């Protein structure tokens, strides 16, 4: 999450409907406290703003919960804006895990 010390931000407002969504979203998203919920829609705001969305209508969580789709307006509507969400922001990918370490054979 970012801009929390920056009230003036419009993120404020919207973070309140990504959570929202989150919570409407439930345990899809995978979440083991309110914590998660939190962290996910601060991600979730976060990388809307920056990619342009004015709200998060609705909220699709990724196969492993690794990622967030945050769309305006409708998934059957033309005119839908949707961002993935990194669920732990990064610079690459959601990272949780990569472990594939093998180089001792």
């Amino acid at each position: 999450g970012s801009h929390m010390s920056d009230p003036r931000h419009p993120d404020n407002a919207m973070y309140n409907g990504a959570v929202s969504k989150l919570e409407a979203l439930g345990e899809r998203g995978g979440f083991a406290n309110r914590k998660e919920l939190e962290q996910a829609a601060g991600q979730i705001v976060f990388e809307s703003k920056v990619s342009g969305l004015q709200r998060i209508d609705h909220v699709v969580p990724n196969k492993s919960g690794d990622g967030f789709f945050a769309v305006q307006g409708e998934l059957t509507d033309p005119a839908m804006q949707r961002v993935f969400v990194d669920r732990n922001q990064a610079q690459n990918q959601p990272l949780e895990n990569s472990s594939r370490q093998a180089a001792e054979e």
